[PDB]
């Protein structure tokens, strides 16, 4: 057998806290307690079936906002918590006054809500190397989060992906465990305070990190697809951010969709319990993913006694919450699920809202954490995504150093992601796939061509937009933003490895400036490294910028001098997943036996190197 270590060495259970669960659970039916293990979404929940049920917990889907209005004022917000808490103080229908709580993902920020604000996606993070960063955003995102009145968020996410194909590859920081374990603890202490005096209290909310386990390993990178690896390479790869994260004591873990080797992790016993529970020690409560029960062998839309008894302690059913929370019931009544497990799950779930303090605060409206609408979007949370960007970027190519640009220099910017904050940001920023963003779904936030255009105008510059690369006085240099449409999941996995490998539209536009004979500095904007040698050739400087998020102007602080001509500020940034030199180098990670990048781990030029990148080959595999 596998031998996995014992990680959650820090958290010490409150003898208070415990008191309370055992005396709550002394007197509640069957009944009361599997609905503190049921969660229904906003999309599909009254407020009467609250009052009815009084459920553990409901979710903010993103997809909805609190009464259908798209966009809503804190009060709003505000209004419907204290309506659902309220519905679940009220004893009256289902003989308990427990206080249910509202969870939200949180996947680059408090990023369903329209005005948070919104940090570079994992990917870029990485890049970054800065783990007193990644600590601070999440401080900025407990308090974005309690700015909307929701206690519970999701976060971190700690794969660690080793095949780009996968649409889910930016929401990792890494290809290298290393990394991800460095990183995990510090989202999680960030959003929950450090376990001692200060834990769980004030703005912290409740964290989930996310998803046991092995979702980046899945064969040829399918979402949620299989993943083929023994059981000491599912340990030393893909549960690094969960050793960390569970040291820092997170009260929730998110189970996963992916199979290992072919079997549902939601259904797997062994990993749930024997692993996650027994052998590292979480003493937290485990979160299913959307309907992932659905899946799982033997089980559907409305039951799934499997998932339950392998460890899952709340379900996530969104839709189909009441005729789940009715046949569960039945199956308790019918022993094959063990009361003990319902009160296990039940405990871990509560010594989570009890601790945070579900009893001793006042109504959501009430709460000092809500008093604040300022946090949502705040300037200061601005800066701190703004100083992210500029530690997330890599120079890969900067030939003859045309970086940095003289701000007072005329100045064309084009490509089709110039001035296109979708584009930026990616998928899970306002809604899912991000497609149909536009500007004003992001206000307060700043286009790469709008942070050029300040600081070029403050040097007495010029500067010119046009996506297409027209002009009218020839610029001295082109910056040609460019790079993936935003996705989300599966809408985002890929087979090939070639940029736009069936229009191949940015290229031409980066030859018909070279073409004209001007200089072109390329900003790529995507989730992952992809085959660009092409592009590459085309360009005299060459900058992956990910998935930046809403500080768009964090672009210009680095690719521009200041108005003095001088450097304000140098790359930093470096590659935390290798850069492919071929097409077909689907797998190519650190440590790889045979290990040969364009761009390593660990790779980035700045200001200092005076390195030329050559020509590169362009041939691609039949
Ligand atoms: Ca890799
Ligand atoms: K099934
Ligand atoms: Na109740």
């Amino acid at each position: 057998q596998v031998n996995w270590p014992y990680v959650n060495t820090k958290l010490k259970r409150d003898p208070a806290v415990e008191a309370q669960i055992e005396k709550l659970l002394a007197k509640m039916t069957i009944e009361q307690k599997v609905a503190q293990m049921i969660q229904p979404e906003i999309g599909y929940l009254t407020v009467e079936q609250m009052r009815k049920y009084g459920f553990g917990s409901y979710l903010n889907g993103g997809n909805t906002a609190p009464y259908g209005n798209k966009r809503a004022d804190q009060a709003t917000w505000l209004k419907y918590a204290d309506e659902m808490y309220l519905a679940a103080m009220d004893s009256t229908l289902d003989g308990i006054a427990i206080p249910t709580v509202w969870g939200t993902d949180a996947m680059h920020g408090h990023s369903n809500v329209y005005g948070a604000t919104l940090f570079p996606h994992n990917i870029g993070l990485g890049a970054a190397r800065d783990t007193d960063l990644i600590k601070r955003i999440g401080q900025a995102t407990a308090k974005e989060v309690a700015a909307t009145g929701i206690e519970w968020s999701f976060a971190p996410t700690v794969a660690v992906v080793r095949d780009d194909r996968w649409g889910r590859t930016y929401e990792s920081y890494s290809e290298d465990p290393d990394l991800v374990k460095r990183y995990a603890g510090e989202m999680v202490t960030g959003i929950q305070g450090d376990v001692g005096a200060d834990f769980l209290k004030g703005s912290n909310r409740i964290a989930t990190a996310k998803h046991f386990v092995g979702d980046g390993g899945t064969e040829r990178g399918v979402d949620r697809g299989n993943t083929l690896i023994d059981e000491k390479g599912l340990r030393d790869i893909h549960s690094a951010g969960y050793f960390s994260a569970i040291n820092q004591g997170v009260q929730s873990v998110m189970a996963s969709f992916n199979s290992w080797n072919g079997k549902r992790v939601h259904g797997d016993k062994h990993l749930l319990t024997d692993v996650l529970k027994n052998q590292l020690g979480f003493d937290g409560f485990v979160v299913s993913d959307w309907n992932a029960h659905k899946f799982v062998e033997g089980c559907d839309l409305e039951q799934c006694a499997q998932a339950i008894n392998a460890g899952v302690d709340v379900i996530m059913v969104p839709e189909h919450f009441e005729a789940f929370y009715h046949n569960t019931v039945k199956q308790v009544k019918a022993g094959v699920i063990a009361e003990s497990r319902i009160n296990d799950a039940v405990r871990r779930f509560l010594r989570a809202k009890i601790r945070w303090g579900v009893f001793t605060k006042s109504k959501p409206s009430a709460r000092p954490e809500s008093q604040h609408p300022q946090w949502l979007g705040a300037a200061e949370h601005r800066t701190l995504a703004r100083e992210a960007v500029r530690k997330s970027l890599v120079l890969l190519k900067n030939n003859e150093s045309i970086l940095p640009i003289k701000a007072s220099s005329r100045i064309l910017v084009a490509g089709k992601g110039a001035n296109a904050i979708n584009m930026q940001a990616g998928g899970w920023s306002v809604s899912w796939q991000g497609t149909d963003n536009t500007n004003s779904d992001f206000p307060n936030a700043t286009s790469i061509f709008s942070g050029l255009q300040s600081q070029v105008t403050k040097a007495g510059g010029k500067i010119t937009l046009s996506e297409s690369g027209e002009y009218t006085s020839k610029p001295d240099v082109a910056i040609v933003v460019i790079g993936e449409e935003p996705y989300a999941e599966w809408f985002g996995d890929i087979e090939l490895l070639e940029f736009q490998h069936e229009t191949k539209h940015a290229l031409a536009l980066l030859k018909q400036l070279k073409a004209d004979n001007i200089p072109v500095v390329t900003v790529f904007l995507s989730g992952r490294p992809l085959w660009v040698n092409k592009e590459l050739n085309a360009s005299d400087a060459f900058v992956a910028a990910w998935l930046p998020g809403s500080e768009g102007e964090g672009v210009a602080d680095v690719l521009l001098t200041n108005k003095q001509g001088k450097t304000q500020f140098d790359f930093t940034g470096k590659l935390s997943f290798s850069w492919p030199k071929y097409d077909d180098q689907f797998t190519l990670n650190l440590n790889d036996a045979d290990y040969d990048p364009l761009f390593a781990y660990g790779y980035g030029l700045t200001y200092q190197d005076n390195i030329n990148v050559p020509v590169l080959s362009e041939k691609t595999s039949p």
